[PDB]
């Protein structure tokens, strides 16, 4: 059901797209693109669009690169414990005090060094003399896993639970015996009734209170949600977390949403739409039920456009061979409004290859020689402020141009729509209706994306009445707006 009656020109080549695909010609899955990225062609072969399923996104369920994890099951449990464990080849204290080593080995309780210097020489087979070797560390690491597994397999708290527990939550289970081992994760008798009973809301706050967690949180609340959730998705990026985290194609369809609202027209149209294609990355149950097809998957479909080089291919040039004046002030003036989107829905990653550069008495304006179009947008709508900017900074604000004052021509478009409350009102109920239609939409989780773009307009408001420059305005203290 894909139609856009408001955008005939997009749902034509929509219908393109769909009918290339009964024609049995693919969309084609970008190299160098996220494995999730493809270029939809038309009928004649001609390349139209960009679409990025969202199941495929690169925290995406049925991503490629992460259909590999997600098969090992339990095996999981080795690299789930060395991103908890971390790796050490010398002596340590753990979180309680104990000496440890390797990958979360605890030597000893006793407070000697010696007895641990003692206890590991037994355990590594010479005189260690505190520190041991990676193979050694991963050996003790094997035997400790099969460790917890015995502890849960000999328990009778244990066992039932564990094998009620689908391949992911028994990793979970065997993660917390790692840490205090067989005896210890049996008195939460509890949550462990919950899990029985795979009430998984039930159990996963049960575990967020106990003398677990409270030391080790950080560690903790990665399970707990291993235990809710039955995903890996606590181990992967850990973390990015400034964004929501599966709804890039929303960002890329929103972006677009508010330049069509600001007026900017740098993104190429993008709206969400389902597709179905044999060249995509589908479960096997549903590869087999086709025989009655493949299913539709939901993604964003970016228009796709000819004449354009990366921005960082342009500028490099116009350094050598600077522009004339006049050329140079067009590119300018594309430059404000790729700096407003980007400030506005608070881009999180903008190089200079996320954007690209084109360059070429009467009724008419003569056609512009410099164009913009502002690529890669699924990385925007933040939940919150990034933590260290330097991380998630905007790279365009250590460029010269962006030295330059805000020209009164942006002012012009900009600050009659976001000086009106009725404008940010109705351009917030336009994402909102985007937004909700996803089905892990989070009405709390919406409310902080809005305050933090309430704040950048706050910020972008008065740089833009003071003629402020791009640079000028990110040095502005981040701010939200709380209802
Ligand atoms: N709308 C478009 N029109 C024309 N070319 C595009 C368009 N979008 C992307 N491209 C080209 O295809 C490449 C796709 O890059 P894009 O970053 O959009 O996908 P991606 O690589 O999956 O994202 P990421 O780089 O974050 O993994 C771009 O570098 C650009 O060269
Ligand atoms: N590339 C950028 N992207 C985003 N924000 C930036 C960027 N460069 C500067 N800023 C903002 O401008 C402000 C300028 O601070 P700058 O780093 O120049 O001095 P500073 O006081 O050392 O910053 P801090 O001590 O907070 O790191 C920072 O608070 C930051 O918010």
């Amino acid at each position: 059901r894909n139609e856009f009656p408001e955008d005939p020109e997009f749902e034509a080549v929509v219908r393109q797209a769909e009918l290339a695909i009964e024609r049995c010609i693919f969309p084609e899955r970008i190299y160098q693109g996220s494995s999730g990225s493809y270029f939809v062609k038309d009928p004649q072969g001609r390349i139209i669009a960009v679409f990025k399923p969202k199941n495929e996104e690169p925290y995406g369920h049925l991503n490629p690169k992460w259909t590999k994890w997600l098969q090992k099951g339990t095996g999981n449990i080795f690299e789930m414990l060395r991103i908890d464990e971390g790796l050490r080849l010398k002596i340590y204290k753990d979180t309680e005090g104990y000496y440890t080593i390797g990958i979360g080995h605890l030597l000893t309780k006793s407070p000697s060094l010696n007895a641990a210097k003692s206890e590991l020489d037994k355990a590594i087979g010479r005189n260690t003399n505190g520190v041991i070797t990676k193979d050694e560390a991963e050996k003790l690491f094997n035997q400790d896993v099969d460790a917890a597994v015995r502890g849960i397999l000999r328990n009778a708290k244990l066992k039932p639970v564990y094998d009620s527990l689908d391949a992911v939550r028994r990793a979970a289970l065997i993660n917390m015996v790692f840490q205090m081992g067989e005896t210890g994760v049996a008195g939460f008798t509890n949550s462990l009734r919950m899990l029985q009973q795979k009430r998984w809301d039930e159990a996963a706050v049960n575990l967020a209170k106990s003398r677990w967690y409270n030391q080790t949180p950080n560690r903790a609340k990665r399970v707990i949600t291993t235990f809710r959730t039955g995903t890996w998705d606590a181990y992967k990026n850990l973390g990015r977390d400034c964004l929501v985290l599966n709804q890039g194609y929303l960002s890329e369809a929103g972006a677009s949403l508010v330049d069509q609202k600001l007026e900017l027209n740098i993104v190429p149209r993008t709206k969400v739409v389902y597709l179905a294609s044999e060249t995509f990355n589908y479960s096997a149950i549903d590869r087999v039920k086709s025989r009655i097809g493949l299913p539709p998957k939901v993604g964003s479909f970016q228009l796709f456009v000819e004449g354009y080089k990366d921005a960082d291919y342009w500028l490099r040039r116009f350094e050598a061979e600077p522009l004339p004046e006049n050329t140079n002030r067009q590119l300018l003036l594309q430059f404000e409004r790729l700096v407003v989107l980007d400030y506005i829905i608070r881009n999180t990653d903008r190089g200079n290859d996320n954007w690209l550069i084109k360059y070429d008495d009467w009724v008419v304006v003569k056609e512009p020689v410099i164009k913009v179009a502002a690529i890669d947008n699924g990385l925007a709508f933040p939940l919150k402020h990034p933590d260290s900017w330097r991380a998630y900074p905007f790279y365009w604000a250590w460029l010269p141009q962006a030295k330059v004052p805000f020209s009164q021509e942006i002012k012009d478009l900009i600050l009659p729509k976001i000086s009106d409350p009725n404008f940010v009102k109705d351009l917030e109920e336009d994402l909102y209706e985007l937004f909700k239609k996803d089905p892990g939409f989070d009405r709390g989780q919406f409310h902080k994306q809005i305050a933090v773009m309430r704040g950048q307009i706050l910020n972008l408001t008065q740089a833009l009445k003071d003629n402020k420059s791009p640079l000028h305005l990110v040095q502005m203290p981040p701010v939200i707006v709380e209802t």
